[PDB]
């Protein structure tokens, strides 16, 4: 199965659906159907009835409908290396943007046992904490088990980072990634965005209010950022499809990112 088809169908693009048709034709020895037989994305495909499937493909619609129900009942397992890599791409993006937007002087990285900075080039004092630091990095990690009930009065300067570190309740000055609600009362959900400050370069147009780049100030995204935006969205979808969600301090404002230009 192609990588995108390992995502929940709600995330499949119009192109992913046509590759699903092609994969199923060979896996199940079906009569070839025209690639434009289901000209829609996965969100739309999930709204069709079985009768609609049968009308659009008299020779295989019912099989395809039932195949989709099986895919929907038993989601395909994901590849840890790809998922891990997708998460780390999102972590760098989000934390970089937060530091640029709000200029925190300190970052308190809670649950980081390897003392690795996800944004090594930011102008910020990086502090690491973990309940069980890796023995080869404990010399620069504070041994600490975070609980809101014990530490809510601490780490009040700068921002706190809880990247997949499940604690009882997150403090208000936090950036959080959680794997699957009272823990999040101090925060808000982080909606998708893409931010980049790399140089624009030319050589399908991208229309998106969430592409925060200099070239999108005027609505004419360059080829380079269009490509990087699509690659980033694929990584984001892989992480969200796998059960991760992102939460952020309530003052996080994407207009602070636009103002960097
Ligand atoms: N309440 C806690 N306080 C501090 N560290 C914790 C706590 N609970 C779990 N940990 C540590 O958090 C880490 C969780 C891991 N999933 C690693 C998360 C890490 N931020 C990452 O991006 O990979 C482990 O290293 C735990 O030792
Ligand atoms: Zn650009």
């Amino acid at each position: 199965l192609p990588a995108h088809l390992r995502l929940q169908p709600i995330y499949w693009s119009r192109d992913d659906v046509a590759q699903w048709l092609k994969w199923a034709e060979n896996e199940f020895s079906l009569r070839p159907i025209d690639s434009n037989t289901f000209e829609m994305n996965g969100k739309a495909l999930l709204l069709l009835t079985k009768e609609d499937f049968r009308y659009r493909s008299p020779h295989s619609g019912d099989e395809l409908y039932e195949l989709l129900q099986h895919i929907l009942a038993q989601p395909a397992a994901g590849d840890e290396l790809k998922i891990n890599a997708a998460c780390r791409k999102v972590q760098h993006m989000v934390v970089k943007a937060a530091l640029l937007a709000d200029k925190f002087p300190v970052l308190h990285d809670i649950g980081n046992p390897k003392a690795i900075k996800c944004v090594p080039q930011a102008d910020v004092e990086w502090k690491f904490y973990d309940a069980q630091p890796c023995s080869d990095k404990a010399y620069k990690i504070e041994e600490l088990f975070y609980s809101y009930a014990t530490h809510s009065d601490k780490f009040t300067d700068g921002v706190c980072l809880f990247w997949n570190c499940n604690v009882d309740r997150y403090p208000a000055n936090s950036i959080v990634c959680r794997f699957d609600k009272s823990a999040f009362v101090n925060l808000k959900q982080l909606p998708f965005f893409y931010y980049s400050d790399s140089p624009c370069e030319s050589h399908v147009p991208l229309k998106s209010a969430t592409c925060i780049t200099r070239c999108n100030l005027g609505g004419a995204v360059c080829r380079h950022h269009a490509n990087e935006y699509r690659l980033y969205l694929d990584a984001y979808n892989m992480m969200i499809s796998a059960g991760f969600s992102l939460w952020v301090y309530k003052q996080f404002d994407t207009y602070n990112l636009w103002n960097t230009f």
